[PDB]
């Protein structure tokens, strides 16, 4: 019940991230929080010790996963999955600055982010771990399972690597070595919320370097990011 | 394969308006006409026949690099096209808003609006795909695996029980404050108190896990009673119907 005094003296401001040790999209949070110089704590549950099942988490987020953020500035508010974590923060920052980082201040780019990112929430992670379920803890090896998401992840990949190629091809018709992004040739969180879980489908057996070349490029493009870098530090 | 007819659509697409294209065994194909619907927005809809490999016309991959169905056209907005049911639904109670002023569906409260994402981002990403593995494996996949299938069909009613508790949970506090009991039917929501897209997403799925074995009736009282009400808005009759 650790967690209990910590909803009995919570911050003035400032934000609080419950993530696991090594949550891919725990990750997301981390980075985008970074890369838009908010302040925040780090709370890791340990699972195997059931944390993510104690009351006082059940109410910061029913579905009893990570991650999930308490911002405290708006009343110790919780927004706990993923996807709306990072549009809760660039609109938080958005409303704060007027300068859209990592976002966009035009409605067209935003329905595009958005696409993008509800591609990556729900046809990218989910068969991300699924491909490692079947391969690591499942109660029995089944190759035909374990093929149809790898499979699937591999066929996401080809959108995006398709898409990227496209935004390449774009801008190599600028004739009178750059990076790429998905949505209005500028870094969102659209991009972002891929890295976390492309550096982990080497797990599954897929090479993003030989198999990918645009996503192996715009993925490092991300990696070299400081604020990236900070918040990749497990 | 053949896609003429989706070729030919690209090529003569509407001054303004909207254009879905969908699948009648596509629950969130439905979710969007739902919501497009609820807010009278006028739309025509095109069936993709993924027998005939429309899904496969270079037009419409140029607009949907994923290829799968619902995809938005927002002619209007010089044919802009949103491919993400989830990405649909924020996109249209955006466009409504700033178009009357009124947050129909959805909050002009930042907290509100995280709060809806969030039950948004969940049904999309963890309840939807979960349906759709249990589904598979029960009746799709190239051999029968049990243990796929009493994996997905335990995480969807794990999923929905977190929904069923969500509900009880604005029901215990809607009651307990006129009983200072006869509201126990008197229709809850997800956020604010009023219905949003948040609460609207789940009944196309809501409608489909019987074939998974689940009866919402019986296991979830809450989400049934949250079901009904909406089943019986105008609006999303006009859509599950179309």
């Amino acid at each position: 019940s650790r967690i209990t005094k910590f909803f009995q003296e919570q911050p003035l401001e400032g934000y609080t991230l419950f993530s696991h040790r090594s949550a891919p999209n725990g990750f997301k949070v981390a980075i985008v929080l970074s890369e838009l110089g908010f302040h925040y704590n780090t709370i890791f549950l340990d699972f195997n010790l059931g944390e993510h099942r104690a009351p006082e988490f059940v109410s910061v987020n029913p579905n009893a996963r990570v991650p999930a953020l308490i911002d405290h500035g708006m009343d110790n508010l919780s927004i706990w999955e993923s996807g709306a974590i990072l549009l809760h923060l660039v609109n938080k920052y958005y409303k704060e600055t007027g300068n859209p980082l990592l976002w966009s201040d035009d409605l067209a780019d935003q329905s595009q982010i958005n696409a993008w990112l509800f591609f990556q929430t729900s046809g990218h992670a989910p068969m991300i771990g699924q491909a490692l379920h079947f391969r690591y803890f499942h109660s029995q090896k089944i190759a035909s399972a374990v093929e149809r998401y790898t499979d699937e992840v591999r066929r996401v990949y080809g959108v995006v690597e398709m898409a990227l190629a496209e935004r390449r091809e774009a801008l190599v018709m600028e004739l009178d070595d750059y990076p790429v992004w998905l949505v209005g040739d500028k870094l969102t969180i659209a991009d972002l919320a891929f890295v976390p879980w492309n550096n982990v489908v080497d797990r599954i057996g897929i090479n993003i370097k030989i198999e990918f070349p645009e996503v192996y490029k715009w993925t490092k493009h991300m990696m070299r990011r400081p604020a990236v870098i900070k918040a990749l530090r497990g």
